[PDB]
């Protein structure tokens, strides 16, 4: 017995001002199922499956947001871009470079099989003209595209070196959409 309770220890990890506990909790049961609660502090020793089950999580609670006043939208939700950053990062092997311009034509090359119906250059550069439903389709296809090791040299120099970083600022705006 004596309270078999979570310290308030555990709720403090690498991202600051993150609650993982909370961020444990909100997740859906899909995810929080099939991971522990010390996988969302330690990326770099998740395998990559139960990475893109993580950040495809982080995705769907991204959309099913709270206000951005909520206490759970300042401990949780407006952290979850700086937190996909670094599941990603760690996902594609961490040597992403911030001074890489994204190479948008060759990404909406990319997107043609999954996305070519609907995307655009435009929606690629502005992702706040997307609505809500198409930044989780395209944040989706980018967590199932992802790879530890990537197929493709060119994809990786001019893609996947800034994905971590493009990622966060199309997640942002999801935080935002009504």
């Amino acid at each position: 017995m004596q309270d078999v309770q979570r310290t308030i220890e555990v709720s403090v990890g690498p991202i600051v001002g993150l609650d993982y506990t909370l961020l444990y909790d909100t997740l859906p049961e899909t995810v929080s199922d099939n991971i522990t609660l010390p996988d969302l502090k330690d990326p770099e020793r998740v395998t990559e499956d139960t990475k893109k089950l993580i950040l495809k999580g982080c995705v769907y609670i991204a959309y099913h947001h709270p206000l951005e006043t909520d206490t759970l939208f300042i401990k949780v939700h407006k952290h979850i871009p700086e937190f996909c950053h670094s599941f990603l990062s760690h996902l594609l092997g961490g040597e992403d470079d911030d001074n890489a311009l994204i190479d948008i034509g060759l990404f909406f090359n990319m997107l043609q099989p999954s996305l070519g119906g609907w995307i655009t250059k435009n929606f690629l550069r502005h992702p706040n003209r997307m609505s809500k439903d198409q930044i989780k389709m395209l944040l989706d296809q980018i967590i199932k595209m992802a790879k530890a090791e990537s197929s493709d040299t060119e994809e990786y120099e001019k893609v996947w070196k800034k994905m971590p970083t493009y990622f966060e600022s199309i997640i942002q705006p999801l935080l935002h959409k009504t």
